[PDB]
């Protein structure tokens, strides 16, 4: 269900998005904390249908990232749906205080045998977005540990295909 | 979230089932019609949690069926997640009955310019597994267009990224 966003400029002319081209669509790579996106709700993973009443279908990043810079005035609109590949799993830390999965660059990349991660079904070449509700997309894998080993006891990820 | 099924294999031995690992996962990549698998609503797409008990994760596609294969007695259960991959997305046909897409083999392969298909941001690359609540899985592609040519104004497709 696709909604409307408007979004203004700030001091530098910019809305604080990276856009990426995939499968002919155009998705959000990246939101800027407390960016004028930010302040919209656009979220990693939101699908860009419209940019100025304009179809994004089959048009590359730079074509997205161009039509932005371009773009005259203060207002910029889109038409958004809301992360559509996301997909939530919830796990249980073991004794150790282990869910069972391996990362790198915020990309799982293994399952440990008979964890919490094996019996959910987790999967391999997903991008970790949120941890218990908290955005961890643009943080160093260090401090993705730092957050999943400040968890409580139940650790729900959020995730979606690389 | 996950459900328990139990199968029982058919006269020639079969449950009617071609398992995928992929992303460290078990899915369903095909469901024989009227099989024991299609009578216990597996379908194209659905993720495979544990084989009579046991976890898939990791597993490849020919050890799932060495399992399956091996499993003693006439019984075998399995820990199903429904098409979480499912996606739904409503097109419109315009005046010459279009919605503005090709596929071949079931899977989506361009989005036409300035078409119902473009406006609510149809992807390529994903299998078409229902029209308008029927599914599409198994049928050939002129099976489909016979589909989307009978439809109404009004075209709910059900898509999934492709294996
Ligand atoms: C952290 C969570 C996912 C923990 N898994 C592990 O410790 C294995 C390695 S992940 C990792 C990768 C890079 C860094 Cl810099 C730190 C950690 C669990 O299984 O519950
Ligand atoms: C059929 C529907 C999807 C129609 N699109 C087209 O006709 C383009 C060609 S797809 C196609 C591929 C194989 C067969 Cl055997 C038949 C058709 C629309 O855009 O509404």
């Amino acid at each position: 269900d696709p909604r409307e966003v408007i979004l203004c400029k700030d001091q530098d002319g910019k809305i604080g998005l990276r856009l990426k081209s995939i499968d002919n669509g155009i998705f959000v790579q990246l939101v800027q904390a407390n960016s004028p996106a930010s302040l919209v709700g656009l979220r990693f993973g939101d699908q860009v249908l419209q940019i100025n009443g304009e179809n994004c279908a089959g048009w590359s990043s730079d074509k997205a990232h161009k039509v932005l810079k371009q773009a005259f005035g203060e207002k910029i609109t889109m038409t958004i749906r809301d992360r559509p590949f996301e997909r939530t799993i919830t796990m249980h830390k073991d004794s150790t205080g282990h869910v069972g999965f391996i990362f790198k660059n915020g990309k799982i990349t293994s399952i440990v045998k008979d964890s919490s991660a094996a019996r959910n079904g987790l999967l391999t070449e997903h991008n970790i977005c949120e941890i218990n509700g908290q955005n961890v997309i643009g943080l160093k894998d260090s401090q993705i540990a730092d957050i999943l080993s400040t968890s409580g006891t139940v650790v729900t990820i959020t995730i979606m295909p690389a």
